[PDB]
């Protein structure tokens, strides 16, 4: 129920808009992910993982 | 040119040479040739490298 | 590709031969760059930037 997207953006020198444009999503979608308002679709989680060279479980943590 | 920060930037960005090559749609030997200065990049490729790292071209390459 | 070399020549009242002489390239090389005929090597882009006192990104435009 949380993620490391904000921290990873800083590590990769990306603004929210930069990350959004690289994933073909809007800047608001990126901000919604970082604040947890929107849970990503699985395809968007995959796109994030490949962009950062990580597995989904490296970026997103969830309960269950 | 031999003087460039591609290797250092790769380490900062969690990239192997092959990872960087795939992100730029070039081959792995092209990346190695760029880092060692054996190849000078085309201007379009220099732009793609600069935009990937969010930097100016002059931040990555020295003339 | 796309660049402002021709606009910069006009702003500084330079002929193609003037710019060629200042950069040690041929006049045909200058014309190919201004018309978008040739994409320059990075060393040539630097020399253009240094001559005009500008950044590479100030002179050249690229789709990525």
């Amino acid at each position: 129920s949380k993620n490391r997207i904000k921290v990873l953006r800083a590590e990769h020198n990306l603004t929210q808009a930069d990350l959004a444009d690289k994933l073909d999503v809007s800047r608001q979608t990126i901000n919604a992910l970082e604040t947890g308002k929107y849970d990503p679709s699985l395809p968007l989680a995959f796109k994030l993982a490949r962009l950062f060279g990580l597995r989904i479980e490296d970026i997103f943590q969830d309960e269950g």
